């Protein structure tokens, strides 16, 4: 067979929610979207007026660069280890994405890494929480606050992560989540925005709805917006997935701890570093580090043995589309030494033991 | 109770498709999207290579304006009776939407209306098929062919409409469809693109996938694209809705014919003009025309009686965001005299008789 790196778990509970939406006859953005937004805001510890449901996280990232007003001559700092949609959201506006480095052991940037790229042109910072680890999020948010620079949190890895009881995505100025088929809370497709400023959230609702502002069929256009909204079919699924999310993360956590127990004695292999005090992870990735000369061979050997692996996220500063970038040794090293092992709540205990054994046997053969 | 103007019909067959997609664990773009594309392409009578699934019709409209390369200094002609997302797709690129008039009886533009707005800067023409009526589509396509101007068909009203056996959305250069909650073939949210040029379809697939192109996790970026794809959950619903589409249209057709029977000899009211020979409609709108002094009072009265009505599409040449426009008497008159009655395959015979009765009684009281 084949053990996947990512996998969602939707079933009869989610189907029953879809059934009610079909039977209601209202499948577009409606009462289910309001409920899911309020449910998610409670999950974050924010008001319901601060959260805006969108079609996907990429669209949320694009909208945030539009709302922040970035454009030609501006710069937006984000780690080279970022989702390609983040850099595209910057570049499509005419702004220049400026890539900072990361700690190769965590693939998260430190506050110093971010600060080394800030300048008079910086109009925003974008950061993710690699694998669910918040990283240096608190010091980064404090840095951007002192510099007067808006901080956008791409929280797609960290739907349930917290620092000292504060949900990731709420420490900066804008938070963006993904609910696509590869994440944890999964609605097929779907995204969420969270604005520290409620008035900026009100602009997002209008912009996501074609820039419209409303006999009752006439309207005005305040911006040439796209259609960036989700629907009640996805939202009703989201409320169910949100209730199951703690169970998902608990299962992902015990799998990760079993990985630690089975792989922490292996020479030439580094498991993920421990979570800092007061940090909780969503356990989105389980990344192992090895010598660069065997990382690719490991992935190919594991693929032949029925264990799929991959790497996230490809260093965007090596993508020539984004212009002349410099050297980023942390991201360059991680891109050569890191491999992501399967980690999701659909893994059986048999799959977990298969991954552990195939990784041990693979390393012994390549060393 | 309330009788709605638009309403989808999704039930057990659509649920069973969602169920097996949930069980497969592959919810993103996969084999079900390929099947739905192949199914829809056969429905249109075109090759599967020409068709590209997208997140929604608005996104398909924005993508087409991007692929065609419209920008500052360019102009795109479209009727004032167009969807707001079509005009936003033009103005967001820096191009100027140039609105043309429409026939007030059909709310569709003639080839003469489009020609009067063609000029040196015209880089594209966008047209829809109001209510499912193809209109002057053949002459419009021939005019754009003679002028060398690409023609984009917003076919959201005409998912099953044809002219002489040819599907609407396949006569111009690009066709776009909507599967949102208010259309006929409904997948919650969903879009479709059809290109006459297969190489342009290949560009659309890459642009819709964040502009990415081709160890296996590394990529290159050829365009700062958004994430504009659909998923296999929506696609599996689409294949079910597509098989049911002929039955939906037949039910909508017999409703409109019952409407014609009960409202034809009513003074002060004008039913839709008959379809031209060789034209078939999807029966998306049933629009009636009356004196402007009673149109608004009619909608207020019908609302109080439990019959929802509305008008599509608000004349965009009166929206101040799109710059200074002139007078378009046809669209202006249509916006004051037209009212759209409930028309969807969820209407029961009792609902249809309630609409006819309230319309006849309302016009008798207001005249
Ligand atoms: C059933 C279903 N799942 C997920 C999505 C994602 O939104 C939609 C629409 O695309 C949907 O209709």
């Amino acid at each position: 067979g084949m053990i996947n790196v990512f996998q969602p778990t939707l079933g009869e509970a989610e189907l029953a929610a879809v059934r009610e939406v079909f039977a209601s006859g209202w499948l577009g953005r409606g009462p289910r979207t309001k409920v899911f937004e309020a449910d998610f805001a409670e999950h974050l510890g924010v008001g319901a007026e601060q959260v805006v449901s969108v079609s996907c996280c990429t669209e949320g990232l694009f909208l945030s660069m539009e709302l922040l007003g970035v454009g030609p001559g501006d710069e937006v700092v984000l780690p080279s280890i970022s989702f390609v949609g983040a850099a595209n959201a910057i570049a499509a506006r005419g702004a220049r994405p400026v890539f900072c480095d990361v700690d190769p052991a965590t693939l998260n940037p430190t506050a110093d890494h971010v600060a080394e790229k800030l300048g008079p042109r910086t109009k925003a910072v974008v950061v993710l929480h690699y694998g669910g680890y918040p990283g240096d999020l608190v010091a980064i948010a404090e840095l951007c606050r002192e510099r007067g620079v808006p901080l956008v949190e791409d929280s797609a890895c960290a739907v349930a992560s917290q620092v000292d009881g504060r949900a990731c995505g709420t420490l900066g100025d804008v938070g963006v989540w993904s609910f696509d088929a590869m994440k944890i809370l999964v609605t097929g497709d779907g995204g969420m925005l969270c604005f520290r400023d409620p008035e900026l959230a009100e602009r997002a609702r209008k912009l996501a709805s074609l820039g419209m502002a409303q006999r009752w069929w006439e309207f005005e256009v305040t911006a040439f917006g796209r259609r960036s909204i989700s629907n009640d079919v996805a939202a009703s699924i989201g409320s169910v997935q949100l209730r199951r999310l703690p169970e998902f993360v608990r299962r992902r956590r015990e799998i990760a701890e079993r990985y630690d127990q089975g792989l922490s004695t292996v020479d030439g292999l580094r498991c993920p570093p421990p979570l800092p005090a007061g940090h909780t992870s969503s356990y989105y990735f389980y990344w192992v580090r090895m010598d660069a000369s065997v990382r690719d061979a490991m992935a190919r050997r594991l693929y032949d043995r029925g264990v799929y692996t991959t790497f996230r996220y490809a260093p965007l500063h090596l993508v020539s589309a984004y212009g002349h970038e410099g050297s980023l040794p942390g991201a360059e090293r991680a891109a050569e030494e890191t491999l992501c092992l399967p980690l999701h709540q659909a893994l059986s205990d048999s799959d977990v033991e298969t991954v552990i054994g195939e990784v041990r046997a693979g390393l012994a053969a390549l060393t």
